[PDB]
């Protein structure tokens, strides 16, 4: 089922440096991945050697995983290989700001569920799947594609020298793929609602409490959601860009649900273009600035994330006033 890198592909990533002046712009919140392409793989193994340590992996088997992996995320604009490193990326700035609150387990589990938490994505959303009868949403009746995700995270591993586990404790072991399998079933944006009140609860009444496997599942579950959302907490002409991508995506099941006889929502629908700013702007109430704010009051240290999401709903706001740019 996985495709699996060619002996180049991970044999050269082992040979990668990453350039002393990113070493610098990498730790940052904001950082972009966008203009560095060819160094992606090796962004995601300088990222883990920096947070879990260059031993932590037999360098082998992490090169073939990271290759791997990234030949199984498909090219759909926006569930692709670059949205994966970005949500590492995110997650990593995260750990670096807040590193002694989590394991040295729970950092390399995270760390490895974000760059595959939207393996082999088709392009397609939970409510397509589930509304299509898809083969998926039998099998996962909830949260379907992470359950696939997730699925093919485990498969990846399995491949011939591509388990980099394998060298923990049984124990470890098992612990490590709960922590993904968590984490990856976490990005079910339909989770996010509950995970979030839950938490925001659990914080004003002074319940949340880090020792409490619990609570730690929930904090960890919205670190998931704050780093997959986090193309909103880049500099404006970034998050731009990236919202095309995004839109291109849900405007192509827009157009596959009308061949199929049904009409789908103003969101995925092309021919409403001038709804988008609205609806971002909504997306940012309801879910972005909820998200961060709540975040920042657990792990102050993330506050950047926050107030970058607040100058991107100015700028949402601004286009709707018709005052936007280029
Ligand atoms: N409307 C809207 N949806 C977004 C935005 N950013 C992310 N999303 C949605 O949130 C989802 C998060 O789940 P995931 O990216 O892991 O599939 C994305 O798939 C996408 O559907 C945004 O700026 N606007
Ligand atoms: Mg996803
Ligand atoms: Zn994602």
């Amino acid at each position: 089922h996985m495709s699996i890198c060619t002996s180049e592909e991970w044999q050269g990533l082992m040979q990668f440096t990453l350039p002393v002046r990113l070493c610098k712009e990498i730790e940052l919140f904001h950082f972009d991945i966008g203009p560095f392409e060819n160094m992606w793989p090796g962004i995601f193994v300088y990222m883990v050697h920096r947070s879990c340590g260059t031993s932590c992996f037999e360098l082998e088997k992490l090169c073939r995983f990271i290759m791997s992996v990234k030949k199984n995320y498909r090219r759909v604009p926006y569930h692709n290989w670059k949205h994966a490193v970005t949500v590492a990326h995110c997650m990593y700035a995260i750990l670096q700001n807040n590193h002694t609150l989590f394991t040295d387990l729970e950092r390399k589990g995270l760390l490895i569920a974000c760059l595959c938490h939207d393996l082999d994505h088709r392009g397609f959303s939970n409510s397509y799947l589930q509304k299509f009868d898809h083969p998926l949403a039998a099998l996962y009746s909830t949260s379907t594609m992470e359950q696939h995700h997730f699925s093919q995270t485990v498969s990846i591993l399995q491949l011939e020298g591509h388990n980099i586990f394998s060298t923990l404790s049984s124990s470890e072991y098992e612990q490590v793929l709960e922590i993904i399998r968590k984490a990856i079933i976490a990005t079910d944006l339909a989770l996010y609602f509950g995970n979030r009140k839950q938490l925001e609860e659990m914080y004003q009444t002074g319940s949340l409490n880090l020792n409490n496997q619990s609570h730690r599942d929930r904090v960890i579950g919205l670190m998931m959601t704050a780093c997959d959302l986090c193309s909103v907490t880049k500099l404006w002409p970034v998050t731009k860009l990236t919202a095309n991508d995004i839109y291109a995506e849900f405007w192509a099941e827009g157009d596959e649900m009308k061949k199929l006889g049904i009409q789908p929502i103003p969101m995925m629908d092309r021919d409403k273009k001038d709804e988008v700013p609205q609806g971002q702007l909504g997306f940012y109430n309801a879910v972005a600035i909820p998200c961060y704010t709540t975040l920042t009051q657990i792990l102050p240290p993330t506050e950047p994330l926050l107030k970058a999401c607040r100058d991107n709903l100015s700028q949402w706001e601004k286009v709707i006033r018709g005052e936007e740019t280029a």
